[PDB]
């Protein structure tokens, strides 16, 4: 009955030196932070340390090239520094980024090794910069290391290695580096809810549609809920996880649970444009908590309103900590384009998951 916490200040040192407003701001981590202690949530949680991830935990998921390149960006100059960051989309980077990146994966490293252990049950991890748009090879999206993706493949690598990880990504934008570094996999069931728009939302991809169900031996193992055409909130995420993501989860039987937990679907976020509510966040955990025998961790991804991200977050570890769902508000009807989203997803994955027929 245990609940983790890993945060740690040194990951507020990776900044944007030309553009010190950006939202992907130190503060995120350091502003949750606070709103546990506020709300004296901090002190329920048995605090669990940070550390560096290695190279060689970084080439479960990333090639050579890519670590290597991230890494010699803690020795460039700003001239360096400016243009390598432009080689990407959506990156900036200074000399402190990848030790920033190292301990966003250390600290998840610690927080699974401690829920699969039996030292804690579940656990949250305050941590930037976020993880789920980076590819194997690739920076993308304030991402340089996939952290809930390496997460995964650590978990198997002290359990066996068919161990059964449920990632549930509720970031507004679609975890592209998850789902394309699980897609062939059937070990991770890769779940992501994101506005979508009909691919005109960042990332910009038709990978994140509905009839992208995996490859090989991992079809059926990767489901896209896309939202199109509407300001989403909880009833739509409250109908997603009742005819889709439950009852696909349920069957899977996950043995650990990870959420890429971003906070950018909240009501008053800067990009998503959606009005999840803290309750729903809460709601939505309480949920997933009833999965792996509540092994379960969340793990922060995107969010920009500080007063948002924060309240969110910390709903969601007070789930954790056993607490009693807040009341929603009275769900209104759905937005017609959310149930034909939901349906477009069951028939995608009707052929996988006789849960959804
Ligand atoms: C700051 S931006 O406007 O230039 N942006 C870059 C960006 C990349 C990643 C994330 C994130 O949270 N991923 O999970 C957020 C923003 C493009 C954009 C435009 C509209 C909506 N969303 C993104
Ligand atoms: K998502
Ligand atoms: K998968
Ligand atoms: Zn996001």
């Amino acid at each position: 009955p245990i609940t983790g916490l890993v945060y740690d200040q040194r990951m507020m040192l990776h900044h944007n030196m030309w553009d010190s407003h950006h939202p992907e701001l130190p503060q995120r981590i350091s502003r949750i932070f606070s709103r546990h202690e506020e709300l004296r949530l901090l002190s329920r949680c048995h605090r669990i340390p940070a550390r560096l991830a290695t190279e060689e935990e970084l080439a479960l998921c990333h090639s050579s090239k890519h670590i290597s390149i991230i890494k010699s960006s803690e020795h460039m100059k700003p001239r360096d520094l400016n243009r390598l960051g432009d080689e990407y989309n959506s990156i900036f980077i200074s000399n402190e980024s990848y030790t920033c990146a190292l301990l966003a994966a250390g600290s998840c490293f610690n927080s699974a090794q401690a829920i699969l252990t039996g030292q804690v049950r579940n656990a949250v991890a305050i941590v930037r910069p976020p993880g789920h748009h980076a590819e194997k090879d690739t920076a993308c999206g304030f991402c340089f290391f996939n952290t809930a993706a390496l997460t995964a493949r650590y978990a198997q690598s002290i359990t066996r290695e068919s161990l059964r990880v449920l990632i549930v990504d509720w970031d507004v934008h679609h975890g592209n580096g998850t789902q394309h570094i699980f897609e062939e996999d059937d070990s991770v069931l890769y779940i992501s809810l994101h506005r979508y728009e009909d691919g005109a939302f960042f990332p910009n991809s038709e990978d994140a549609n509905y009839d992208k169900v995996g490859l090989g031996k991992g079809r059926g193992y990767n489901v896209n809920i896309p939202w199109n055409g509407g300001k989403m909130g909880d009833p739509e995420y409250m109908a997603a996880f009742h005819h889709l993501v439950m009852p696909i989860a349920r069957e899977f039987a996950p043995e650990l649970v990870l959420v890429s937990a971003g906070f950018d679907a909240a009501r008053g976020d800067p990009l998503g444009g959606f009005q999840v509510t803290p309750e729903g966040y809460a709601h939505l955990t309480h949920q997933l908590m009833s999965l792996a025998a509540g092994r379960v961790l969340i793990i922060l991804e995107g969010g920009y309103n500080l007063t948002s991200i924060s309240e969110s977050m910390s709903m969601c570890t007070s789930m954790l900590l056993g607490d009693s769902p807040p009341s929603l508000d009275h769900l209104t009807p759905l937005k017609t384009s959310a149930t034909v989203s939901i349906n477009n997803v069951l028939r995608a994955h009707a052929p996988f998951w006789s849960s959804l027929r």
